[PDB]
This record gives C-alpha cells, sequence and structure tokens, in this order.
C-alpha cells in the first residue's frame, strides 16, 4: 500500500498471503477453517497460502503454511479481460472474487482468526483500512511488514466520474482525494474494513497508485453474501 | 530501446508504430501495402498503425495513419499465459507473432517501404539493428525520437543458460553480453535487422533491459515463412 | 555516491580517504589531531589515512599522508557476522563504529580541519550531505574528484519496511524515496552533514544504490558521545 | 563458470547444492551417503543441501533436498581472515575443506552418486574439468542451468607468481593462461576432476574471474585424504 504505516504486530489476524509457489502475489482475507476468499484477477495455475504472517520475507514461527485444494472463481468475472495488454473503454469488471478451499484446514489460534461477512450495507463517509504486502512504492518495491492505511468511502459517482471502466453496483469507491494513500500493485485480494467489518476486497486502482483524485475500485462484499455461502456449503 | 542513438531521419520507413487510442503501445514490421506484423503478445481489443514516423510526439505529414480490419495471432502461441500474473518455470513462448490486415492500403512515398522476408537464415556473430520508442530507461520513459542500437546475434544456449523460460529453435537469442545495449518494454513486434536482412522480431527480454550477461529473445522469422505467406495469400 | 555532484574544492576539510596499500578502501572523519573516525566493517590488517585530498588520482601537496597507530572498533559491533557468506534475516548491524589513533598528528592548515561532534538530536525532514569516492555508479566505478550529495533524513521507519536486518535507534534512515541520490560501495566511514551539523557516518544501504522506496542506513552518532569521548580521553 | 557450457544432463552425479536457507551460496560434492565435501569458507549459521540438481532455479522431482547436522571445518583453515575486508600479502588460505553430515542418508540412484577420493597425485598438463552454478559473469549473474568448464592444471609456480597471498603445497594450480575461461563467485566448494577423478576443489582466485595470465587455486585434495576419513569414520 502507499502512504501507509506498518500494522501492529498481528493485529490483522484475517489478513492472507496468496502465493504461487515461492511467490507472493496477492492477499486475501480468511473467512473459515477452509476458506480463504481473494481476488479472481490473481490467475495462476496452483496456489498456496501463508497465515499468521507479519513479515513477508522471514519466516514466523508462529505461521501458518497450507496448500489450496481447489478455487472457485465467482462465474460472473470476464476472464478475457486478462489477456488484454491495454484495458478496453467501458470495460466491466465486476465479480472479482473467488474461493480458496484450503486441502487442510488452519489452526484457529491468537494469531490466525477468520473475519465475518458483512450484515449492514456500506455507507459513504465511513472510516475504512486497507492492508497488503502490496508495493509501498507508485510505481513496484515490496515491503517486509504489513501495510496498512486508513481511507474514506466515497459515493461511486466519484470513481465512475474519473475511470474509463464501468463502474458497477458490486464495486465500492474508496481512497483519499488528495491522493498519496492508496492500495497498490499486489494488495489485490486484499480485505478492506470500514468501521470495524469487512465491506469489500482490493480490486482495481489508478497507474500510479495514490493519483491524486482518483479513488480506487473495491468489491461490495453484502452482493455476493448469497453466493459465497451458497459455494461453502455446497462444497464439502 | 536502451543504449542506442536517434535513428537517421526516414532511414527505417518499414517500422510501424502500433497505437491503441491516443497512446503508442507496440511496434511493427511492414510487409505489403495492406499488411503489418507484430508480436502475438500485442493483444488489445482495437488497432491503429502510424508509418512514417519519426517522433511520436509531432505530426508529421509524410506519415500515415491508417486502421486495421482483421488481425490473425499465429496459431502457436498459447494466449492462456497472457492471463496468469505470473509466469511459471518452463513457460513456452514461442510463435510470439501476429499479422495485421489493412483496412485501406498504404501509399508508398520515400517514408514508407515494405521490407522483405529472409530467404538467409541467421548465423551467430552477426551484427543486428533493432528500433523503436520502448523505454530509453531501464526500469519507464518513452522517447520523442525513434531510437536505433546495434547488437550481435549469440548462439540460443546464451539465453537458455539463464531463462527460467524454455528457448526453442523458433526463438533467437541477441543483445550484448556486457549489457547496456538491449530493447526494452514497448519495443515488442518492431523488426530486428541482422546484416542489413530482417531476421526476427522483438518477443521478450530481461527486466531490467540490457542486465549483462543476459540477451533477449527474438523470433526466428525464417521458421513462418511458409505460414506468413499462406495468412496473406489465402485470407484477405 | 551516487546522483552527486563533485564537491567544491576544499569544502569539507575533514573528509578521511582511508586506504590500504596503495588504493582507497573507505572513508572517514577528523575529530582531531590525531583522531580519526570510520566504519568498523572497514576492518584490515594495517591502516593509512590521506587528509586534505580532492582527487584520488593526484599528488596533491596540500594533502596529507599519514598512519594509524592503533584502532579501536566498538565494543557492540558484531565482528561474527563479518565471516558470515549471506547475511541471515535479523541480522543487528548495529554500533559500526571505529576509532583511529594516528601515529603522527595532522597539521591543522586551511585545507585539513576536524569537526565536532554533535549535542544536537536529528530531526526528520532535515537536509543532510554526505560525500567520498564510492562508487559513482548503482552496480562500480570510483570517481577522481570527491563527490557530494544531497539526501533527507526520514523516520526509522522507512528503512524498517523494507530491511530485513533490524532498524535500531542507533541508526539513521536517509536517502531520496524517488531514489537515484544515495552513497554507494566504499563510501562507508564518511560523514553525514544535517544542517551544517554531523549527525553520523555511512554505515550500509540498499544494493543497488539508490533504490526507490530504499533509503540507507547511518550510525546515529549522538548515541556514541560518552564512547567516543572515553575512547581518546582514557587511552592515546 | 565463466566461459564454460551447458553439463550434460546428469553428467555430474556428485555435484552439490549448498544452500543457508533457500539461498544457494556454494558448491559441493558428495562423497558417501552422509557426508559432503565443500569449502571451508562457505560460512554461514545453518546449512542445507540438495542433490540431482541440473536447473538450479526450477523443482526437479528427481532431485533431493536434504539438512545437515553437523559441519566439521578443516582445524588448518584460518577463519579470522574471513572478517577481513582486504586480504593481507602473504595471506594462507591453506586447508579450504569442511565437511558436512546429512541428517537423513541420501539415497544413491542413477541422479545421484558419490566419486571417489583421489589415490594418484596430480600430475600438471592435465585436463581438469571445474563445475557449479556460480556466476557467468566475471563482475555476478548466476545461471539456471548447471555449468562446466575445462581447463589445465599447471605448476603452482605459476600462480605464486602472480598471487600476493602464499600459495602452500596443500593447493593446486589450474586455469587457462588465455584467461576467459575460470570458476568465478559462488562456484566455492565444487569439484576439480582431472582426467577423470576427483583432484580437488575450488577455494579462491582472480578478480575479475577470467583473469589473462593469473589461474585460479584449487585445494590439493590427496594431501587432506588422511584428515577426511578420520573425520568420516570417526563421527558415526
Ligand atoms: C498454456 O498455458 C497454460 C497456463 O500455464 C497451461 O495450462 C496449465 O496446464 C497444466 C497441465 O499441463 C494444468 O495442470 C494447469 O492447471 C493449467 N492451467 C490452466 C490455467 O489451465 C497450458 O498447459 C499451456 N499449454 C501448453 C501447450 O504449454
Ligand atoms: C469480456 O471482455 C471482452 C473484451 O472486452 C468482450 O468481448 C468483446 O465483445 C464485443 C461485443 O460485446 C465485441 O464487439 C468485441 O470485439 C469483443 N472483443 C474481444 C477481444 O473479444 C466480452 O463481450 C466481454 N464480456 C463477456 C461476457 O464476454
Ligand atoms: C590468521 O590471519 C590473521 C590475519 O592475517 C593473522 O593475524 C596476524 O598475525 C600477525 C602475527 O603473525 C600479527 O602481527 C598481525 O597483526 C595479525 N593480524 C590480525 C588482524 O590479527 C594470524 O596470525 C593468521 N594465522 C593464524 C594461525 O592465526
Ligand atoms: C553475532 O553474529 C553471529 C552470526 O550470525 C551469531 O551467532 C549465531 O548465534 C546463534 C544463536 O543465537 C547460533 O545458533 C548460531 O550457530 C551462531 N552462529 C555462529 C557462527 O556462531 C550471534 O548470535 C550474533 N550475536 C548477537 C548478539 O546477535
Amino acid at each position: 500500500v502507499v502512504g501507509g504505516f506498518n500494522c501492529e504486530k498481528n493485529s490483522q489476524p484475517w489478513q492472507v498471503a496468496v502465493y504461487y509457489q515461492k511467490e507472493h502475489i496477492c492477499g486475501g482475507v480468511l473467512l473459515d477453517r477452509n476458506w480463504v476468499l481473494t481476488a479472481a484477477h490473481c490467475y495462476v495455475d496452483q496456489y498456496e497460502v501463508w497465515l499468521g504472517k507479519n513479515k513477508l520475507f522471514q519466516e514466523e514461527p508462529s505461521a501458518q503454511h497450507r496448500l489450496v485444494s481447489k478455487s472457485f472463481p465467482h462465474p460472473g468475472f470476464n476472464m478475457s479481460l486478462l489477456m488484454l495488454q491495454t484495458i478496453p473503454p467501458g470495460a466491466d469488471f465486476s465479480d472479482d472474487l473467488m474461493l480458496l478451499r484450503l486441502s487442510k484446514p488452519a489452526d484457529i489460534t491468537d494469531v490466525v482468526k477468520p473475519i465475518a461477512l458483512p450484515t449492514k450495507e456500506p455507507k459513504p463517509g465511513s472510516k475504512c483500512l486497507a492492508s497488503g504486502w502490496g508495493s509501498i512504492t507508485p510505481t513496484w518495491q515490496k515491503p517486509d511488514d504489513l501495510q496498512c492505511v486508513f481511507i474514506t468511502l466515497l459515493p461511486n459517482e466519484n470513481c465512475a466520474k474519473v475511470y474509463l471502466q464501468k463502474v458497477t453496483d458490486v464495486m465500492l469507491c474508496a481512497g483519499e482525494m488528495g491522493g498519496g494513500k492508496d492500495t497498490c500493485r499486489d494488495d489485490s485480494g486484499g480485505p478492506l474494513i470500514c468501521d470495524g467489518i469487512l465491506q469489500g476486497t482490493t480490486s482495481y486502482g489508478p497507474v500510479p497508485c495514490g493519483k491524486p483524485g482518483v479513488p480506487a475500485i473495491y468489491t461490495n462484499l453484502i452482493k455476493f453474501n448469497s453466493w459465497i455461502k451458497d459455494t461453502m456449503m455446497k462444497n464439502a
């Protein structure tokens, strides 16, 4: 994240680190012992996840490593957009969710704890926290320590005004109009918590990150509650 | 390109500047009045070309603007790799080639002329030229003037040693082992002229560009002649 | 140093060029007629200094050559780290300081003068200067003329975020987040002048030097005053 | 190694890859199911080894990973020299050997096979093979594929003439007077096989590697046969 700070040790127990083998690629959110939530755009052949991490590059004994048995990308995400080198005006990136079923259940401890799905609808003006090991430079340099930033939930209008892509109902708009604070490359899939509640996850934003006047796009989690639950329950 | 020089004025009438909306994204080679060659990885929905261009930020009346009717990416290029967030070890980027059918044929002036495909196979040691408006810095910054650079054709083992991806017969290894001279981001699709002869196209290379002991990959055009001719002859 | 400029002639009479045989290896600071300060990691068996030097490849008569009688590395610097082939994560490089007793005292001319230790503690935001004949390229190449550069004193969290090693109270974080300006290899031991005041010495930084978002470490001299004075007063 | 070539797949079954956690640091030689041989100068806190590797950065299913239970550096190697930033003239680097006892025996297969200690004394003029994943650039860039080079065994006189360090009886001298072919950074501990027999291991060489007229120093294995065997037998 850009313009953030070092989250407190173990303050974000639900924060996940998604890997493609030995390489960190995204952020995630732990929802249940066998279920992690991330962005549908973190597309790779095999997945591995790290729970309880604070230092991305140092091995902490209280962390937990796990393999992923299967991934369930939302059926609404247009995968075809990924092959494109440039985003076509009017492109719709709605439904940027994906569920990952861990092969071996995770051990809920002091260090690892899931977070509950939201029940209320996001209210603009709200103070939200974003977290991750995404780049700390607007254009790329990852940090060791997990980063945290505070941002404001803004009306979708704000985002739709400045983007060429479609800003839909299943999206959220948040950031700092003054720029300088924003999520960035590889923060994807990470959690967005407002007034202490999980409201959505990091999806896409401006190039460069923190561009003044251009907020970032997050998934509106409330709109997906059914699909998630349905998938969890239907899949052993 | 990195470590090159401003190509002399109008020296390369075959250099194509492939745009998308108002911005340049790739390079290419003029092979006919209504046929342009480029990299399969320069994937976008709509295509536009500029010919007889020298400056990237200047109206040139000698210059010809056009549009592309149909694009034909080589049936071998694994497009799936493009959606992946990270390149897995062993990923084969062979056949990185794509033809672009023009809407309205190009007028052959002294500033806009084609180049023939080779019949002579390449031999290491040879001196080659590459050009484009790719970054002039190793990591980015596009130049106003078209850049040119001289590099040495190396045997494939030089590239294979350092690349985790597969280096094949349909590929060429070129650059300067000492580093400092190479093609960079957005030079893709441009031409590789070895001994006044077109031997291949800019596929990909290391990042940073011009990394010592890490040359770059180019398509071994000679292996695509049959295909190239058929696609023009059979179709449009 | 990277991205600096040739220090004006004789502007830094305190800059010391620490040699070993015929070659320069480190920098240092003149604190007295018979006392030079440098980095504990500039470990060799015999020590030689040159003072009032501007060029590295030129006999300067204003310049004074000497020899070191006894060297006293700070009792805190873990010398063991120096034998290790790779730095383990968490390695603490605190107390990187070493005093050098001269054989024959230095004559104080207008070209060879000491500098006082600070009493004022440093505050972020400050503008600091660093100099030396370290590499002028990010990865090496020593300059003839002494280099100078201006950088900003940053809070320690900026360094800690990106360093796998421990960043402590006895350390300072300085550089330019944008990259391009920094100290490089063989600048170690040289001085850090913040607001016309000596605040610390070049300890270590990233490789490449001047890496964006990765500033460099310097010793927080203020924390070593008691020790520094005792070692001169008690001994030689 | 510099100026070498890609060893044939699995041609050097005794070749070892020594790691400090996830980082490759040296080469080694497999002597027995529980014993690996490397340089005493590969100094780190914990050791791990990879057997049957051909690609250093790609995971091969026929490779073998193992942990090291204890290291036995030759009691004659002067460890104190490691803390030195510059080598003092006349420094003696004799006895650069170290034994590593694997925690779990290795499985001798087609891919992994130990090599026997030498019985005859090295004869000058001999054609020798050196191998490793050390730098491929004289000053650093490691390869994926294991590299092999052919060099000549030369009289010690040749080496003693050009080095400032002591060249002793327990050392060997080898290289190409024409320069260009030599071992390099991180080839350390690797095997040196002459006329099909293990004669010694890589120790130190010129900076840069392959410097014309400056051969490289390897350990004269025959002189250490007793100590090795004694250590193997005496240590469970
Ligand atoms: C084209 O690229 C894709 C992406 O790497 C390859 O697809 C993978 O293939 C393996 C088996 O070979 C599967 O286990 C993975 O799950 C596949 N991933 C996806 C996203 O489908 C594909 O094999 C490549 N094709 C070729 C000919 O190399
Ligand atoms: C997914 O994204 C692609 C690319 O924007 C869409 O494909 C385009 O669809 C329109 C018609 O709706 C065509 O005219 C374009 O030429 C198509 N472009 C390409 C590259 O195929 C696609 O429609 C989007 N949505 C879905 C549901 O597929
Ligand atoms: C190991 O290397 C060190 C450094 O060369 C040797 O220590 C030197 O020993 C001489 C006397 O033989 C002293 O005059 C030097 O001042 C010492 N230098 C240092 C830095 O201690 C040491 O003797 C070498 N050999 C052994 C067996 O220790
Ligand atoms: C000084 O540095 C050395 C090298 O890393 C440290 O020594 C290691 O200490 C651990 C236990 O803390 C042992 O398990 C390792 O085997 C030690 N390695 C060696 C080579 O002795 C030492 O702890 C450091 N000292 C401090 C105070 O940090």
